[PDB]
């Protein structure tokens, strides 16, 4: 009855829209396994932009997370099918189509963000005080 | 065999330091529930400053946290004896003493912060790049 899900991202300076999502996938089924991975400093900086904290913090704030079973730190950048097989996972959960054969297989599953609820946005709700 | 802590306090901007303070208290024993206090806005306000994030988001946020087993919101700004027999609280954690009547009666399990990884802190690092 479990089912293994996977998520990746950067949560770089979790915020409550991270933690949103998360959930979501922990919950897609009545039984499951959330395994997050975390991209490299790396990897994220050549292929996304900046990043404020570490590999090591965006981590080990994760493993505070309630939804967050297990991490892999780092993950690759791209997911396989061969990751698929070798972490057992039945399901990714995302918010050239990249995940195009995820989708093929029966093994994509959405999942949705938050917006103005980042960290970035409550420093302009301290700024607004001057 | 199951102990119960409360914790209380701000969490305004939830960080690391929150993190693994609600972890301490919530390892305290090997069977624990841990209750956590969230402050009114005005009570914070008028006794120990500003803070950024409303009562709603700083609960919500606390909610996605792994240690926190249940929440009080608000809670009351000063712990009494009544209200730890109200939610049958065996220890308070915490980090003129306010809390030595706690300590007299054998309550009072200390935790400790974390420096240095700061909401705040974070921004520092951000504009450390001009
Ligand atoms: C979206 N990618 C999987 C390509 C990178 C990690 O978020
Ligand atoms: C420390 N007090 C209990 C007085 C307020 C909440 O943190």
């Amino acid at each position: 009855k479990n089912v293994v899900i996977y998520a990746d991202g950067v949560y770089d300076m979790l915020h409550l829209g991270h933690m949103k999502q998360l959930e979501q996938a922990k919950k897609l089924f009545e039984n499951t396994t959330l395994i997050v991975g975390v991209t490299s400093d790396n990897e994220t900086k050549l292929f996304k932009g900046q990043v404020v904290q570490t590999l090591e913090e965006r981590t080990e704030t994760l493993k505070h997370i309630r939804w967050v079973d297990e991490i892999i730190s780092p993950c690759p950048w791209v997911v396989t099918p061969e990751f698929l097989e070798k972490y057992k996972i039945d399901y990714v959960a995302h918010d050239e189509d990249i995940y195009a054969w995820l989708k093929r297989a029966g093994k994509f599953k959405a999942t949705q963000r938050t917006e103005g609820v980042s960290t970035t946005d409550l420093i302009v709700r301290i700024l607004k005080n001057y």
